[PDB]
């Protein structure tokens, strides 16, 4: 009735079998009772105290734990590292030759029996891969109407209309890099292109990435991951997007161009990029066939002006009586005659907007203006300050609303703020005002003024 | 009689049991009188010299113990980290299969028999870094009106007008960034506004901390613990002010981005910062969302610096009777003439009051006095050391009250032994200077003359 | 009979030998059955619960592995290093006692009976050398009538026809130099003769490498591993054929030209070179056995952009609606003249068209034209912008059909997106 | 007859007990004349052949030690800490179930059995803490005026005049730091400065500590009990001096920082630190609040190294005969024109006085002298072996005195015995 | 005869003595020859297969070498630590309890009965 | 014929020797055949069931390998430590007690018989 237990290490064609017990392999004369063939490289299995087997059963569920390294040439045999870095060559078990092995895996081993049993799984759930709702729509974007029909031709068409493409013989674009002056708003429209879709659907799914956040084991673990996410969600046949924003973390570069040419396995999938950087970039990645269509994100003119102000100046916030009255009480005409006053003033080339004195190579000199360097993020903060003005004097004085000396102050203010502020500056404006005269520059210095490291 | 111990893993059928006894596996019969089923699962159990279950007892209360990482699938399985990371997986106890398992325990296991018995509770002391009672008031700070006013307005307006910012659909700042040269107040602006606040709750928290226990119950669990009990007293409804003195801490800064944004969706929590430097501080905090006002602490011109003397020689210390009858019995224009003399010496552009010689790349020169290299914290270490010498002259003399005298000379000494500190100094005093002149500094010699690196 | 398992440790002419065994070393005789000769050093062994020897086995497979530190000068010993910085001093297995023994090498090693066993290496396999296929042949190939045949006669016919060479005693070309302005079809024409090649066996080693590639220790150990795997894979005598793609980023010049050198004196080995940069080439990349065939490919004239757009115009695609009876339903025929309207139209010489004018030291404004700036990718920008902009004109008026007038519009919109000269401004 | 031995684990109505023998766990039956009330959790037993308890005995001595980390609810198990950090849960012995067991006290316990056996006090002479009685003066102290000053003004005039500091809103400083190159008189002036306080009392403390002391048991237990000590010694409202000599060996320091932080609130404390470099010293020390006040004290110039050599040669200096007649015999003038002489000769610039030379990294190479690289410990070595040497020759001649001579071969043997690209000594 | 060996712990006026041999501690009669004070405390003796001590001889001299920390109060037990920071107390041999036993001193100790043998010098 | 194996530590002029096997230290008597002066001491040993030496054997070849700290004053003690700082003293080798050793030279010693064999040169 007491027994032991032993497992299995060797069989041979005499029907005897080489077990492991107290710690030493000894060699048996298996009872007739049970078969050669049950028997299992790495079955416990049951003894008596004559030290004969009477019964082969489970595999071992409990000992030391290890990390799978490399299976051996003969695919008999594994080898694996311990806890404090102690590597040891083993057997495996009948299981493990209900998933296969990848080398890189934990395995359940017993070191004195020198036998791995299983694959113990480690899992770790990542928030990468979770895909993302985008909020806002393309009535929150102004003065883009080019560069998104552009998007709209290069992104949402390819989904909506494949059997156009297919019956034309037109390959899609894979990849599209924005590119524009840092606060234009190319994160606004790449990810509304997102919502677009998906009130496109007569199931869309967006995933957002950052430079920052993958800027961090090192970085090259998650672009496999969110990759094969991507083709999983998309090979369902549903519209997919992945997003890259700010490529400046970008120049691993080859593992991605790898990935990126084996992208062309899946058809309804765009990863999209975004930078303030053209030239930091990798080229390689802006070679036509990865990366082909670029799209360029304008600083807003003086018409581009008014319609975006409109959308952060609805006709929701309150307006000072007088300013009704003013125009009978119509919001809209009031509102309206108020942004077109307001950015004329911010567009004129008034004293106070003297922002830039151009050294070129000559000597040539212009005295530049905020209106030419102006941004998207520059009328968000203009607007946020107006709103504060504006409220701290209805807190004052009483009456509630809005009113345009508000934005006068305001927007008057807000330069010597971002004049010691950073982004006030970028080589590609530099360019652009130099290919008017086409001469180099080695001195800066605005018009309150302070210095600029060119 | 002689009887052994061994600990029961399964039971079986045949009503046998397997157990583990004298350092290994074996299996064994029960007595009649006793209910296999009866026995639980990883149990202590005695035995007999003959090898036969007699009875089984409670569970083992004394062994190792490792620390619990997961529970396997089935629920019957652990894994589990040991002492010196030495993985392994175990069985469960019965009792342990209300007080439920939660990953991150320890549980008392033996090694050889892999199962472990309990789930001990252990204890860990609250990191008391909690609320502190803000000392400085408004009116402990002199001539910084300008960023009074703007630190109120991003702080102390939102939450006394909490609807007022949904009625113009104003999205409060939460981020606040101080900074600016050492020894300017940005360590006591936190405090006052937080004074302020409290008091004008006509119910408010405040968490400091600082750079050095952040180098020093890991960093990264000690932000976590940090941000979830601010969110966690945020949820009171009452506002919370955070504050990281020093930010020279944060550049492992990754965590805290994803902490921010996480409070972002909360109503009433601010991120405060402060830093004598804006260089060493990582980029990626300084973006929307995160830490949006750049509020810049500056060195007290002569207005202000007079005003902020006036906050501590004030009409309520000992004034000597000689310059009292100058002003016939009325001290607070005593003191005021006081003021004006001393901060006239101070800021005054004669030989004497020369600081340093800046030496630009052009190889051209400017002669710098203390005016340009002053601080909030000197004026501290002149008035008190003023008061020091007023009070040796009352030792050797008797005579009591303070003079002139006492300030014209502290001002000398004070320049004399900060003639070898450059704490006066910041990187940003080189560049705004360097921009002033339009020259790139090259050279820099004080006038003892020591030349500190360039 | 149940028994146990030994390690032998050193025969003795006595019938008997060392052995250890239960975490001891003893002294056990053999049966006479087997010979302690014909025993193994180090050869695992069964016991008997007299304790005696009784057959041989294999050696032990498992155990701990240790980096082999050195081997003895005795030769049969060898000091090794453990896992936690332990240094044992064990035997040598006589399969260890033909590849040799070298400092770093993995051996299986049991600490209590200090004996060496095999060694186990590691395996470094990488792919930074694959056979890839051919996508197109020539078949697709547009406006390359002339730049096709000598390709042929360079690398295609010395395989086909050995016989002639070695009568003629001529070595074939092995490098042929490509070159001229980006978009030319410098990769095409290496796909089309692979293509050909993989067509003519009626079995292609293929090896494409990039300056990315390149610039992936430093370059040297990548050049070497590419060079040698197209050794070997040149020694079957199976067509070997090896592109490189924009050496500009290339001329170290002295390891490629020692290389390259050194792969010359190979039979079957031919390698094809293109660059953009023909001006920064570095002669000795010239010498003869290396690219000695200089082919300039230039910007295509009329003929050759007509036979190119045919290449992307296929009779496949839809034709508009409208125009199809003015050609009697002759799709080709319609799809031709169109070719031909277009064709004129980018090489027109008009106002429109003006792309650059260069003021020279003569003073002459010489106005350049898209005609002379034309390029097979910037066709295929052409064709495929008209080709969206016609989906989007279908979509809006739900005829089918790809109108003329869409590639007209295109023309216009797709030109603003890309005597010694002194100086330059566009038009 | 021979008898085993055993570890007893708990107690059983049925006259049985489980035993710990051998590595592993049994129960057993007792004899019957001991009893089960006298056997104590894991007193050590008598075994048998038998396998029978016969006898009670002692309690283990020896096994390894390891810290007490938590006390359970069930008040007989104790979470510890092994070694390098090896958790076990272990039963308590009845001896430690008087004194009482506390977190982070040292155990005894046996891994094999998990039984904590007794507490071992880690303790020490404890003599560190022993405040020392000044016992120099500031008139041993010389050229140090400027010094002088500020460290008296520093250090006793908030003590006595907490009242007078009090109306003038003025908070005392806390800290008090000096530094200087080595054998500057750090130890001197502190000891100095401790007796001047002493004196001006009509049961002051100066805790005289040395760095390399702390070392050496634990180094937080001593910078915890000597201020606790502090803090007992300061309750009274007398001045209270620690000082710790040679504070660059510190630099634990976060300990120090939050313990004077936290001590700071008592009025009638002062901290004075002494070092070598200011550099190796943890900069949140210095910071204001902990460490208020800094001293530099430097090398001595001509006019302080006479002053030293005053303080070292006084009127009662046994002079040569030869020197007698020159100055008329008056040694109160002749000590002074030999000082005077000695410093103009050791402060020359003479190329016997090249001490170090120095090449700057652009170019220019410079030479220090002897003046550059004095110190009042130097000036008592010079001294001193000036006198032996001067009793040795008058002991080998027979004229005794001092000679001019002999001071300036002892000059030459003890200083015998932009960036910078190299430096060598000449 | 063949004879093993132990290390002495404790002795008992019973004609009984208290001897730690084959990993564990025991009590064992006394052969007449030998006595209480003839016996050393701590000393290697001469064991038999009747699992009694008959012989006591010299000290035995190899063994782990641990860094003395402390000598507990009581005088014959000291703390002392090990190469992986490990702590133990251990007895003193009689030589130890003349050159004087100072903290900062290397012994000769035997972990597995915890006692120490003497003072290694150092050079 | 079947036979064990044991280390020679110390002979004794009771012609008896001591000698480390099977985990334990034990002194034995020899083959009558072999004398103890021509035993040199080191040599590993084989014994039989009655546990009695028969046969000197050689030297030892395989073992531990760890630098020398110090050789002792008295010539037959030796410091050394090993892979994980651990520092024990040892005896010495027939070879060690002509050619020359030096501290920290690599020397071939087996722990638990605390026995040193030889000198392993360095590369
Ligand atoms: N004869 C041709 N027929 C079709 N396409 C061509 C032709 N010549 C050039 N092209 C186009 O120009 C591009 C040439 O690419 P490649 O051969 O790699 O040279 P490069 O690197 O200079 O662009 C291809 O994308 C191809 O579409
Ligand atoms: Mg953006
Ligand atoms: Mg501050
Ligand atoms: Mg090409």
């Amino acid at each position: 009735p007491p027994s032991g237990y032993g497992v299995l290490l060797a069989t041979h064609d005499d029907d005897t079998v080489d077990v492991f017990t107290s710690g030493r392999k000894m060699r048996l004369t298996c009872s007739p009772n049970i078969d050669a063939a049950s028997l299992k490289k790495g079955q416990t299995v049951r003894l008596n105290e004559a030290l004969t087997v009477v019964e082969a059963g489970t595999f071992e569920a409990v000992g030391e734990i290890s990390t799978l390294r490399e299976i051996l040439a003969d695919g008999h045999r594994a080898l694996v590292v311990g806890h404090a870095d102690e590597e040891r060559v083993v057997w495996l078990a009948d299981p493990l030759i209900p998933r296969k092995l990848r080398p890189g895996d934990s395995l359940l081993v017993d070191t004195k029996a020198g036998y791995a049993f299983e694959r113990i799984p480690k899992a770790e759930v990542e928030d990468l891969v979770l895909e993302e709702v985008p909020d806002v729509s393309y009535a929150d974007i102004g003065g883009l109407s080019r560069q998104i029909e552009q998007i709209r031709d290069a992104v949402e068409l390819p989904f909506l209309h494949k059997e156009l493409y297919r019956e034309y013989s037109l390959r899609p674009p894979k990849g599209v890099l924005l590119y524009g002056p840092p606060g234009c708003g190319k994160t606004l429209i790449a990810k509304a292109v997102a919502n677009s879709l998906a009130k496109k659907m007569a199931k869309s799914y967006f995933l957002n990435i950052k430079g920052p956040e993958l800027l961090n084991g090192e970085t090259e673990r998650h672009i496999r991951l969110i990759f094969q996410r991507a083709r999983e969600k998309a090979s369902e046949g549903t519209p997919v997007i992945v997003f890259f924003d700010e490529m400046d973390s970008i120049f691993v570069v080859p593992q991605l161009l790898s990935e990126i040419d084996g992208v062309e396995g899946l058809e309804n999938v765009i990863v999209i990029g975004a930078s303030n950087r053209e030239d930091m970039i990798d080229p390689a990645i802006l070679r036509p066939g990865r990366l082909d269509v670029k799209i360029k994100i304008e600083r807003p003119d003086a018409e581009a002006a008014q319609d975006i102000y409109s959308k952060y100046l609805t006709e929701f916030l309150p307006v000072h009586a007088d300013d009704l009255a003013e125009f009978d009480g119509d919001r809209s005409a009031c509102i309206k005659a108020m942004i077109e006053k307001v950015v004329d003033r911010m567009y004129a080339e008034i004293d106070d907007n003297r922002f830039l004195e151009v050294t070129y190579a000559n000597g040539d000199k212009e005295v530049m203006y905020f209106k030419d360097f102006n941004s998207g993020a520059m009328i968000q903060n203009v607007v946020d300050r107006a709103k504060k003005n504006a409220i701290k004097s209805v807190l004052e004085t009483g009456q509630p609303g809005l009113r345009i000396q508000h934005l006068l102050d305001s927007i008057v203010d807000e330069f010597a703020e971002n004049e010691d502020l950073p982004n006030t500056t970028n080589p590609d404006d530099w360019a652009r005002i130099s290919g008017k005269k086409g001469e180099r520059i080695v001195y800066i210095r605005t018009l309150a003024s302070r210095a600029i490291d060119t």
